[PDB]
């Protein structure tokens, strides 16, 4: 089981580079960085290179995370929305690759952030969400890299806001390198139960999101981190827990996870990595590995 | 301490009339019955007399929630809502006195449901709300009316989302009637602590809603209702206490409060009320009255 | 599942009769009421049908509870103690199956209170208290009785202190009708996790036992009630819950649970009814039945 | 606010002598090294300084935690045991001030382990416990040594087994330099609520010590550790936080504190080792320091 966090802790927009991170988050001690899978699109074969790079010399693995857009997704009503979010994701899972990256995870079957201004199909989206995911699987094993569906709450997703629903939805695209993502954050709202929903993943649990039920560093909440890291070791797991925190406000992140209050505590950097680093040593003592 | 439930628990849209609800959720127990505040404005003067009535005669008392909508809210930049907003607010408090409802609670100071398709303006909404509160604060003290502002988690108001928050803005107010508000459902995502929430509002919690982290009636899930009835007790609230479950999809009402699946295990109307009377007897035996 | 509660929540003795207390805790509501062995063995034949008949007509089962003696226990290292533990049980069983009683719990392995004044043989008294067991295991199972073994806390048992400890025993045992028993009580102090323990006991579970950490009725404290619920569930338990509860200082149960304070509140008899009364309403809620 | 632990942890006598621990303790981190007051009265004057030079060189201080025999404790009916009690006391608190000790811990006001063969006093061991500390109290004042009452479980001590019994006694003994002393391993028996017991003892708060409910080192469990840390803070508390753990079974440790199974999952030194300094960041991270 090996730990990691997602870059975009310390930034505000989207779209800041991770390279400079890679080298920083290896020094904080973490086995693993999560970074943003649309940023590998824009890259050159060369830079990419040092990436690769970069990440070997400094001990420390990739892992991304991918958020599909309303008009490249494979959920859509919209057959060229759909093809849109095939080639898109077939791009970005070469590109991916080239990274040494063996890990996607987000809302795949869908896009984010959702749209409620107009009323939804769930049914509809489901059916459709399950044949992209399917269709694109083996180009992704071929690539040997699994696909990992995060079950969100209802607040940022409608098609699969339950670890149930997110096992039904990876049994039905029948893939043995697509598995389900459970997130702290998400389960805090619509689980019964964190060990329960852990348990009904299972086998099927292929990457993991922590943080507080305020997207604070694990370690300075209320979440049963004890109940979590048990049910985490029933079922052995031995991917990735990535703590994705979300402290600041300001700019396209601020507003995308809105995150309207400051939760820091006006942290400077060197408290954000001391915030980090804490967290890191929390979740290899309470929960493993 | 008294107990109540939102009747809408019962309904799939938010049109559904709570006259015939008025004795069966007397006759189900409860001290109060919570009602949607835009209802009674549909209703003729003799309507009201009768609704009046039925509640006095069936020993319940009568509990409003308010959503302002968009075109009526008092934190618009523009003038011309924030007048429409204290146009609508003075009526609906006339009707609502004409019920003898002495309390009324909600995002008074927003709208609801809201949206981030605009870029907000946290501090303007903020100084906005306040005046726009403090404005109609006396016109509802002669009505006997107490506003109870709700906290909201950051996916439903941009403004109030902690404890802290909602005193702060209940202290630049500056009213003897306007009052604080939390909401289980709520506090479960912003909040560090249940307790120190909860004693937080002290003096000020003017009026309370529970519900399990997805919604459910209280005593389905794994709540801190043990902490939430000491710290009550401890700051002696004698306010209502509002069950507000939400465990049908489908409707209006399934859309906007976003229940994708259903969470009351297909109850008919009678398991409906069964989930809603063990709840109730929960309630009293773990928070108080 | 099925509730009851152990009768001597109202005395401040061992040696008082229960046959009374049958109608009692079968109006206040229990399918259940636990009544002690030491009794049974004293009461006549005659006596005994009555009660039988009486827990008949209102409609109740009955069930029963254990703590052998130190002069006849299984476990103990003189043969001549031992030959009287085996007598003393089959004697028991008899008269309990003249109850239509079907299961007795206890730390039937040993002997309760227990004296720490001496050197402990751990391994030892293990030893003996499977054979012994074993050596009175087809005797019960003639009589349609299950033995429920009790895992209890290092200050009350030496031997079986977790329900890992307690699997391992009934599984060294042997029998069929020799079962694994939980008590909340004892798990809050040795188990790591209350789940567990009790989907370690899983099939084996036999008999479960109920109250807070400091032994009030279920429900007045911060038990994991509804992770407690879940575990049943999972493991179909199906057997009964028995509160055990003990707030009352004074007598010899005052002396050998160590009540060394009042925690009822003062509650007179009808006080002491109405919290058994929501306790169960709570129990039935939470945990199922 | 600073973090210790407990000597006692990597030995099984309450005997075993303490000076090279000191050392050990203040490479693994600690603020400080709590040690039993067993021995001091047997060192020389001499061994004592080398001692005090010792835990000086390595920056760390010390703390005692007291356990009084049945002959040398202050709440014996016997006033040749109270005599011979207040001797041993002053002997001891004038030994500790030669360490530089200030806080002196443990059920000072009775004896431990504590013998139920016998029948208990507890109105006459609370006046008589009462006046025997309130006798001691000065002495100890000139030496500027503070005396924590320890609030422990019924199992342990019958007369104070709430934070609110602790509050009372020490109040009737009217002393600026005695306090209220808790312990999570008793407080998870005998308390309602964590943090309100820690509330309760409030600016009497004067020692504090850790363990989970079985007691593990702390983070290894269920331990309410947010809800503890923001109840500390909540008063103020910069007193000392001690983890006491016991998992090695053997010897009189083992048979004192009951220790029946090892909970170290079989640990040589170096895993004990890294079990505190892990429980020593976690109660740094969750609880303050
Ligand atoms: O949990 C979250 C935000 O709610 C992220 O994992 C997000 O889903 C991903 O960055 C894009 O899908
Ligand atoms: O908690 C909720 C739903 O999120 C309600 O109390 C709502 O805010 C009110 O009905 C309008 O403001
Ligand atoms: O839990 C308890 C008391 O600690 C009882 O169930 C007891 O073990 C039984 O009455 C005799 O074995
Ligand atoms: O809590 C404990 C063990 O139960 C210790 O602090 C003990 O009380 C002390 O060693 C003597 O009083
Ligand atoms: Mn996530
Ligand atoms: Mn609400
Ligand atoms: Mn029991
Ligand atoms: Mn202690």
């Amino acid at each position: 089981m090996k730990h990691g966090i997602y870059y975009s802790y310390w930034e505000h927009e989207w779209s800041a580079k991770f390279g400079p991170y890679i080298e920083k988050v290896a020094k904080l001690g973490f086995d693993i960085i999560e970074v943003a899978a649309h940023h590998i699109n824009e890259y050159s074969d060369a830079e990419l290179a040092t990436i690769r790079k970069s990440a070997k010399d400094n001990g420390i693995i990739l892992t991304a995370g991918i958020g599909p857009s309303k008009t490249k997704n494979l959920s859509s009503e919209d057959a060229a929305v759909r093809a849109a979010g095939k080639a898109f994701f077939e791009r970005t899972l070469s590109n991916v690759a080239k990274l040494d990256i063996h890990t996607i995870g987000g809302a795949l079957h869908s896009y984010w952030p959702i749209d409620y201004s107009q009323p939804v199909d769930k049914a509809g989206d489901y059916a459709r969400g399950v044949e992209g995911i399917n269709g694109i699987a083996d180009f992704a094993n071929d690539l040997g890299i699994n696909l990992c569906i995060e079950v969100l709450n209802r607040f940022e997703n409608h098609v699969l806001n339950t670890a149930a629903e997110g096992v039904a939805f990876v049994k039905d695209v029948g893939k043995n390198n697509v598995k389900v993502m459970l997130d702290t954050f998400h389960m805090n709202i619509e689980e019964d139960s964190f060990g329960d929903a852990i348990r009904t993943a299972g086998p099927l649990l292929g990457h993991f999101h922590t943080g507080e039920s305020n997207r604070r560093v694990p370690g300075k909440g209320r979440m049963p981190w004890h109940e979590i890291g048990l049910a985490l070791r029933d079922i052995n797991y031995t991917g990735a827990v990535i703590m994705e925190p979300f402290v600041k406000t300001g700019g396209t992140i601020g507003s995308d996870i809105k995150v309207w209050r400051d939760l820091s505590g006006g942290a400077d950097i060197a408290k954000m990595d001391e915030d980090a680093r804490n967290a890191l040593a929390f979740s290899r003592f309470v929960l493993g590995g």
